[PDB]
């Protein structure tokens, strides 16, 4: 007769192919990639013949076998593929095999293969849209938004996007390399902590806690291997296989390191670390380069040179070569994109007509044209065209696009930007013909989280009544609110201005639309981005 039926003994059932130290602060101690997870299982047989051979089955497939020597045993084996498995211990002899009831074991991997899909209902004013326009619909999610702004990955209306960008991935470096970070409390210090023992100019993760250790919906167990933003993004991929999730390197406060990459030694080290990063965090689909900006004029007044244009083109070609090599290794397809200035004076410092050959998309930052950074020359911060009171306005969306086209950039590579926040001034005065933009201000408007900036969500619920005047400039395609008594002026993007941008994109055959930043919208902006680009309503 066949052996008796054994039972599985108490013991941990959660393992991982890629290990993460949930208490680490340094990137070099934070993660360790292995070829497989080391799984262990023990069993007991209280009644019956114990057989002659013991086997471990995973979803019915043999993963281990050995001599059965008694009423109890232990098996140690490797599992090289992530997932949730139905594991059983079977005892066999010449007369047959007898399998125990199944115990679920989890083998985690960074592609999110061990996680149930993170499929959350749409919140606030977000409405469902099908991505059938064939146009890009992207938005940036910020790593630090899980704190003060209290916006997590589960709150992203993911079904309404084709591209989700993660801002921002930093480049290691101390004094003289990341000085721009010193303007934000503890930001410079956090990066040094993360880069402890790591070579300068290699990429890293700015806030390991927010990225991998903070408990969040779907990855809330005290012993889950991947938590925080990355853990949720992994689960999000399971729910949306076609969504492109990209890591964005740089941004306003993390661009200083790019200025040193004219040195091939540093550039090679950088490109190399990006490859290893992508091999480590499998849920990412490529890389987005946000160098602000080649030639200078960024956050650091002491950086920028005429050599930057060449370095940029060299960098993109080198990254594309690295991604091709990675593709032959994994068989996957990777995207290479970049967010750039929309000002003509900056665009011409780079030969995008050449760089475009190794890029999938160009995220034209058609916003921040005006703002509290200049209290004398006011104007629409993200308008499509120039206003009637100054047809020669230099900074507009159309001017940015024309500059690229004039170089030879293919229209299909250009993705137009929308703003999910407004910029404002206070004490505006000395204006003519009831056009506030013609005067001057005395400071920044009180912001939602920081001076001179207001979330669209707050504009819609707080500044659309009372003494606030509302006006939609149909010439420039830009709305704005103004409070005469205090001189508060706010320029932003609304459902209508975004609609104009989308129609413009379809008319000129551009790539689509993207926005900054997802947490600031209440649903109106993204709904319009989708609708204006031709996507049809209804869940898919
Ligand atoms: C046409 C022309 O040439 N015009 C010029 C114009 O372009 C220039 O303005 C600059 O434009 C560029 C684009 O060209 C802007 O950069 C891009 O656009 C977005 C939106 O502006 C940028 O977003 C900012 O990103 C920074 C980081 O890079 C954000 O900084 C964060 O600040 C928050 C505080 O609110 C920090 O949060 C704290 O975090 C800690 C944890 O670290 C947490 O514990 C706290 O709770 C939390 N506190 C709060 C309050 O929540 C956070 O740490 C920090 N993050 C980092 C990494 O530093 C900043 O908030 C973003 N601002 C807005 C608005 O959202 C983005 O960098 C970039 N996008 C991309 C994809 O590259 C640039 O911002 C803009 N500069 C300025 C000064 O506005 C102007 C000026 O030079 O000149 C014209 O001529």
């Amino acid at each position: 007769a066949a052996p008796g039926k054994p039972t599985i003994a108490w013991g941990n059932t959660k393992f991982a192919i890629v290990e993460v130290d949930q208490a680490a602060t340094a990137y070099n101690n934070l993660v360790k990639v292995k070829n497989a997870a080391d799984v262990s299982v023990s069993w007991n047989l209280w009644n019956g013949d114990t057989g002659t051979t013991a086997k471990v089955l995973l979803n019915g497939k043999e993963a281990w076998s050995g001599p059965s020597t008694g009423s109890s045993g232990t098996a140690n084996f490797k599992v090289n593929k992530g997932g949730r498995y139905q594991m059983q211990v079977a005892l066999c002899n010449a007369d047959g095999c007898t399998a125990s009831d199944a115990t679920e074991i989890v083998v985690a991997d960074t592609d999110g293969s061990h996680l149930a899909p993170l499929k959350e209902p749409l919140l606030e004013k977000n409405k469902p849209y099908k991505q059938n326009s064939g146009k890009v619909v992207g938005s940036y999610f910020v790593e630090w938004g899980v704190y003060g702004r209290n916006f997590t990955v589960d709150k992203i209306p993911a079904q309404n996007l084709t591209h989700l960008l993660y801002g921002f991935i930093p480049i290691c470096g101390g004094n003289g390399i990341n000085d721009s970070l010193k303007e934000i409390e503890g930001s410079f210090q956090a990066l040094q902590r993360s880069c402890q023992g790591r070579e300068d100019f290699k990429v890293s993760i700015h806030d390991p806690f927010a990225a991998l250790q903070k408990a969040q919906k779907g990855v809330t167990a005290w012993d889950d291997p991947y938590k925080g933003n990355f853990g949720q993004l992994m689960a999000l991929k399971q729910a949306h296989p076609d969504l492109k999730i990209l890591p964005s390197i740089g941004g306003w406060t993390l661009s200083d390191p790019f200025f040193f990459m004219g040195d091939k030694v540093k550039r090679d080290r950088f490109v190399g670390s990006v490859k290893e990063f992508l091999q480590t965090w499998k849920f990412f689909d490529g890389v987005d380069i946000d160098w602000l900006f080649p030639g200078g004029k960024g956050a650091n007044p002491n950086l920028g040179s005429p050599q930057d244009g060449e370095t940029y083109v060299l960098l993109m070609k080198e990254l594309r070569a690295m991604l091709d090599q990675l593709s032959v290794e994994t068989g996957r397809k990777y995207e290479l994109t970049s967010a750039i200035s929309a000002g003509k004076d900056k665009i011409d410092k780079v030969a995008y007509n050449v760089a475009q050959n190794s890029m999938d998309h160009i995220f034209l930052m058609s916003y921040d044209f005006y703002g509290a950074f200049d209290l004398k020359n006011l104007g629409h911060q993200t308008a499509l065209n120039a206003p009637a009171w100054k047809p020669d306005t230099a900074y507009t969306t159309v001017n940015g696009v024309n500059a690229l086209l004039a170089q030879g950039v293919k229209p299909g590579k250009i993705v137009v930007g929308t703003a999910m926040y407004g910029r404002g001034w206070t004490g505006v005065n000395g204006y003519q013909n009831n056009i506030p933009f013609t005067g001057t201000a005395t400071g920044p408007v009180k912001g939602t989280w920081e001076n001179g900036i207001v979330d669209y969500r707050q504009i819609a619920s707080q500044f659309m009544s009372g003494e606030w005047q509302y006006t939609y400039d149909a010439t420039a395609e830009a709305p704005y609110v103004f409070k005469p008594s205090t001189g508060d002026l706010i320029t932003f993007d609304d459902a209508r201005s975004v609609q104009a941008k989308g129609k413009y994109v379809l008319d000129k055959q551009l790539g689509g639309l993207f926005s900054w930043e997802i947490d600031a919208d209440n649903g109106d902006i993204l709904n319009s981005m989708n609708a204006s680009l031709g996507n049809s309503a209804g869940v898919q």
